[PDB]
């Protein structure tokens, strides 16, 4: 059976390294501290949970994180005002808008996201940062935090990515599409699948590397997995318990390496956000 | 044998149609013309040819196209003076920098391209337009002209794209990477290959749709082709004669539809540029 | 448990020291004489710039005059052919090579260019003449490609006789894999050659008492495949993206597992790489000595 | 075990070549393919083989001249004849029958490598060998015995790519070019020779097996892999091959008899290359 990729343990190493890094910055530049802001619209329970998890990690590391929660009935004009203020506040080094917005009024998510200054866009969701990533200009952009965490998990196997066939199932702005770009510029041959893909099972079977981000619980069957594959399950699905987008039991029999759910991608996503935040803070000093 | 996709004929139809739009807009808004500018650094032979073809097309349609040719000794800051000037000239509706820059100095191509105002970026090469396309926001952006042209050639076959498996060989900023995005958001399942892909022949054979943009003369062999494939060949190679990146003679015995070289993608690239220029002229009027 | 390391960095240094002393003696025995190598480059590929510079530095340390001729990517075939003719006829140039691949805007027939090199100056062993002599076992009338030369020296460093053993070569390229097969064969190994159309590569690899890998596919050859006790020679130099560095160099062999199965193994970097350069200097010195005779 | 009948197969190649030579003569009147065979000494085996080749050329319509130099020929005298055959625009291909039988010490390598590669229809020059051994198969002459062996293997209809082939013998004229030829048809190839340990086990790996050792019936049928394609190049004097034919026939799926197997194919491939050098000259 597969080696388990323990996201809980790996993310802990990353947070301790960031913690010590932040401590050293404070020693070298007294009074300085990385500052994150999280903006939310509405009151979705899962958004509440994930934001709380992010605040706890910021606090462990010594990043000052402020959470601003606007009600369901806010207007796009109201959110734009807050984004402008965060852009202009020079003590805020990065900030993000937790998605999806949960609003009674139609609010243009792409307009809201794209008002974020690219230098503070630690979620890497602006068009500017996406376009840098999608075209291989990887050193001047924030990369979205879940693809970053997935990449670090793949690298924990010690198997080089270059030349491997990687399959990404899902193409969302937040996970699937940036994952494809990250694997491409790590020199994998990449196939991207979606809801219009036919013969998904045969596409999945091509992947030496498989990243699944669909939101469909255990829809990717273990019998489809290429023997020896590295399997990265981004799913967090609540069912009659938490399960991933991959059928874990059968997949684990065939994979060389696999992420458990929970304790896999989830903690790595949060740790990567903290890493990007520390990076913007260091960039701000210089 | 495959039906020939005749880009030379298809483009003529597009250009004749564009001329009618331009004539119609000239009488509906008197004294108004679409205005294009093409900036060149250095004196490459192929760049000279391609710029000349674009000027020819713009002349036939009624677009006022200017060609600024800077010497090989141009600095990055001299280039930025022209880009800044073109952004600010309200009479210029779109402009592009022919690539690659041929300068004996070192010029950050990315810094130059990304100084172009996005609403004049008729080549779709800025990060902003690339990020929109790469995230599926296809109604807000300029799409690179060679991908635009390849999509039109594919539609001319009448075979729907949704659910087919598309293989793109090459990932360049100008062609291969935007070709992947355009096919993906037309709901193909897409594999991208490059110089590090292993078993390229096996990977090419999965493509119901095959777009080759490698700059390697006749490198993709006909034996590799999936029987019945739609074969789109972007290569323009001068060999001991002009050949594409696909071995055309034997690929024709396998494809259901194939683009010749010359007379395939090339003229479509130019027509699609004139289309985007007219689109930004109409956009400017509102 | 772990395999002994074939330290190409140390071994190549012993070779260059030896060549240094014997070029210092040649410059005394025949005053005013300097062994001279030319490197012809078309284009400006970044990896080619590094390997050329690494070769020039080795030449300079030993006392070889090495001339880098870099033609722009606009160069035509007939223009390259004029340079090669010029180096063929320049009697102060004892060896020269064309760094491959050529990086030109124009298509240049690489075989035409390479085979125009005079075989007695073909210190890279790339002409069809030198390849034909090697491939038919006529080893003392030819220049052997530098990477296979370095690999053979690394193999002999083990102290393990080659005759009788089963050798597996993964890769059949003109520069490395095919001349490697010939060199092992005429050293009396039984030799199996693998490539991209080999089925059960893992089983074929498992046959190799001697294993030479030259595929350019990073760590594709799994350690689990390695025959226990094998001598493992890794020719791979693969630059894999690495945002913690911005890349790193890895071999064609998964070293961390392979070294628990092999008796001897080359690390990457520091293995075949420096030996390749040391062998070029050795062949260059040999061609200068042959010029005097 | 099916029988690869070189005598029948070669007859078809010679008939195909014959008509091909007839059509060529009708298209360019007064033009015929011309071969020259040079011999040093008077070995009986070479007299026989050269005669068999001359006869094949006559059946097809190739004009072949045989020049036989004495045992006391010098290297210099042989070189004069090669220079003349190179410079004779009438001659499209020529070969030197090997081994040279000379009282004097003559460098065979030197003699062979003075042949112009465009006329080297035996493929024995270092130039043609280096093209073949590096996979540039499109512009060289492949030695005739390996050419014929490959034709025999293809006659089975079993594809070569991905099969494991074993070659026993590494000689300049058969074994070494035979390895190259199978390799660039994408077999995985093992070469064995007189220093190969456990030759029995090695031979057992071959889906394709070519034996070119000159050791009468040394390869035992018990060694053959069941279903193997067995190609026997041996001509050992009764005449028998290098494979124990009776036992090997109970294991192989296809097998060459000796005589009537490779032997006829070798001669037909030389004629094929001669006709081919005549076409290249016509342009
Ligand atoms: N920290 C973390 O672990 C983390 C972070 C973010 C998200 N996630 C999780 O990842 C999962 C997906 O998230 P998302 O943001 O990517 O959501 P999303 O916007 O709903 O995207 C779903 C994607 O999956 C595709 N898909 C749906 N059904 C499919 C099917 N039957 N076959 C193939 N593709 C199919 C959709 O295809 P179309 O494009 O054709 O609709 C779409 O591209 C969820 O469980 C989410 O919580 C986890
Ligand atoms: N109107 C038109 O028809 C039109 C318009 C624009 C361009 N083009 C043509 O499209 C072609 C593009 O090539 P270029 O060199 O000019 O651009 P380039 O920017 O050098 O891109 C070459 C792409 O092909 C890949 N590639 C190179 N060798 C390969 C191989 N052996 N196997 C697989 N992939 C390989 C490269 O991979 P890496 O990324 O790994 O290096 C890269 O992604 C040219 O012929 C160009 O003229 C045509
Ligand atoms: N000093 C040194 O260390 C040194 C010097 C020179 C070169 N090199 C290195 O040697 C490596 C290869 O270079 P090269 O010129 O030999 O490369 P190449 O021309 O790209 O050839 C690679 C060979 O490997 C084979 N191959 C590819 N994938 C395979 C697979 N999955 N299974 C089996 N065989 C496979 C190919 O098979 P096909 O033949 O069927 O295509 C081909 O023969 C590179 O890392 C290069 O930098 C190192
Ligand atoms: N027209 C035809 O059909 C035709 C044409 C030419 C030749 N032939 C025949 O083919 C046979 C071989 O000819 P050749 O020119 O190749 O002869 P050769 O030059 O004597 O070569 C014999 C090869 O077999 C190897 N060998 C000898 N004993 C061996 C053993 N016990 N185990 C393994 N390998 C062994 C030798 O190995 P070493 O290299 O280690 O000595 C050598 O490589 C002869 O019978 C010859 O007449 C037939
Ligand atoms: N702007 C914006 N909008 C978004 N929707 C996202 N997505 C997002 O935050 N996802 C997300 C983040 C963290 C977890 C998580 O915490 N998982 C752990 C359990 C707790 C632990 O970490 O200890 C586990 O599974 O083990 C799970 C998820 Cl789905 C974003 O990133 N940016
Ligand atoms: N900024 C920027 N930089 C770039 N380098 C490009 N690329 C580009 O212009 N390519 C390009 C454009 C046209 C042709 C062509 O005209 N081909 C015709 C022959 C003439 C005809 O009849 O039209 C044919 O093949 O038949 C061929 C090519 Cl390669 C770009 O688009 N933007
Ligand atoms: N004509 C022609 N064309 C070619 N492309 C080649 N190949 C070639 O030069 N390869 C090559 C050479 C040297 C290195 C290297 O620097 N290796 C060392 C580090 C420093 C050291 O050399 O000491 C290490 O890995 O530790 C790496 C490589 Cl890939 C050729 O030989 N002839
Ligand atoms: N330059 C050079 N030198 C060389 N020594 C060779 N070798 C060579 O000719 N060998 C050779 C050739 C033909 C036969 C033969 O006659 N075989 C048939 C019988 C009748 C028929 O040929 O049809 C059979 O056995 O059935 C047998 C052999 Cl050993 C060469 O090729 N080139």
């Amino acid at each position: 059976p597969a080696e388990i990729l323990n996201g809980k343990e790996i993310s802990a190493q990353i947070r301790a390294r960031l913690k010590n890094q932040v401590t050293q910055l404070k020693e070298q530049v007294p009074g300085f501290t990385p500052r994150l802001a999280i903006l939310q619209v509405g009151n979705r329970d899962d958004s509440n949970l994930y934001i709380n998890v992010k605040l706890k990690a910021a606090e462990e590391i010594g990043i000052k994180a402020t959470h601003i929660k606007l009600p369901r009935t806010t207007t796009e004009s109201e959110v734009m005002k807050y984004i402008t203020s965060l852009n202009e506040d020079s003590t805020v080094h990065g900030f993000l808008v937790q998605l999806p917005l949960d609003s009674e009024n139609s609010i243009n998510t792409e307009e809201v996201i794209n008002a974020i200054a690219p230098e503070k866009d630690v979620d890497g969701l602006t068009s500017i940062n996406a376009g840098r990533l999608a075209r291989g200009d990887l050193n001047d952009c924030f990369i979205p935090c879940t693809p970053k965490g997935c990449l670090e998990l793949i690298k924990e196997t010690g198997v080089p990515i270059a030349g491997r066939h990687a399959v990404v199932v899902g193409r969302s702005k937040i996970v699937g599409a940036p994952m494809h770009d990250l694997l491409l510029w790590n020199n994998a041959t990449v196939t991207t699948c979606h809801s219009k893909t036919a013969h998904l099972d045969e596409e999945v079977n091509k992947g030496d590397i498989l990243v699944v981000a669909t939101g469909q619980p255990e829809m990717v069957k273990g019998e489809w997995i290429k023997p020896g594959a590295i399997v990265i399950d981004c799913g967090i699905n609540y069912v009659p318990k938490v399960v991933g987008d991959v059928a874990y039991d059968e997949a684990k029999e065939r994979a060389s390496f696999i992420t458990p759910v929970p304790g896999g991608v989830g903690p790595m996503t949060v740790a990567m956000l903290m890493q990007s935040t520390v990076e913007s803070a260091k960039r701000f000093l210089e």
